[PDB]
């Protein structure tokens, strides 16, 4: 069960969302990036991107209210994690997810440094893009941040990073 001090580390981002690793670190994927971020000049940040897996080091401290949990660049293939999904009208849908393999993938003409995973009713919609996977270790691990699913919706990725 995610608690509501981790369902705040996701936020609106673009054209999709976010995740609050610390009160620092900011992730999401790629191609939700519009082109300031949060009252701050382009300047001020430390930008790593690769793969449409996007990473924002702050100088000041923008959430000072979180502890700093693990970004791990995927996840033990196998592993269930939880997609952390918040919908535009505030609802929250924690999709769980059976991790797949991590491989280099071509989606819709993007390089994607991305893991696979089966859905365990719900899927996910354009949108959807940046939420968070975790996993808890006495610890919340985020592994990834959402990227893509199959025209069906049995099979999503996310993006890791490298
Ligand atoms: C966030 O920006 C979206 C996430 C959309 C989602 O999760 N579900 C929407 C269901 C509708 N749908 C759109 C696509 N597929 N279904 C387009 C594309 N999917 C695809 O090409 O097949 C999946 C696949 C996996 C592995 C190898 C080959 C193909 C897709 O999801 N595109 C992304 C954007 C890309 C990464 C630039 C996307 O729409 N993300």
């Amino acid at each position: 069960h995610a608690p509501p001090t981790l369902w705040s580390r996701v936020t609106k981002f673009g054209s999709g969302w976010g995740f609050w690793v610390s009160p620092t670190v900011f992730i999401t994927t790629t191609h939700v990036v519009p082109t300031e971020f949060f009252g701050e000049p382009l300047s001020s940040i430390a930008i790593h991107q690769a793969g449409e897996f996007t990473q924002f080091r702050f100088s000041k401290k923008m959430r000072p209210d979180l502890t700093g949990m693990v970004l791990e660049e995927g996840c033990p293939e196998g592993t269930v994690c939880s997609v952390l999904i918040k919908r535009d009208s505030g609802e929250l849908l924690p999709l769980a997810v059976r991790m797949g393999a991590i491989a280099s993938m071509r989606i819709q003409g993007r390089l994607v440094h991305g893991q696979s995973g089966m859905l365990l009713d719900l899927g996910t919609i354009p949108g959807d893009c940046g939420a968070p996977y975790v996993h808890k270790r006495n610890d919340w691990v985020v592994c990834g941040v959402h990227a893509a699913a199959t025209k069906s919706g049995n099979t999503v990725v996310c993006a890791v990073q490298a």
